[PDB]
């Protein structure tokens, strides 16, 4: 397909999904973010996209 079509779909599907995350701007700056906060296959490079 189009590489420019395929990078500016994963731009707005991380968009959605880093926003439906339950953390704030002075809860990230000095704890990190937990490994189990995100999904299975978000942290294993499998996306909707790809």
């Amino acid at each position: 397909s189009n590489t420019e079509e395929l990078i500016q779909n994963s731009i707005g599907f991380l968009q959605k999904t880093f926003k439906a995350l339950p953390v704030s701007f002075d809860s990230i700056r000095h704890e990190p973010l937990p490994s189990s906060m995100l999904h299975a296959s978000v942290l294993n490079f499998e996306w909707e996209p790809l």
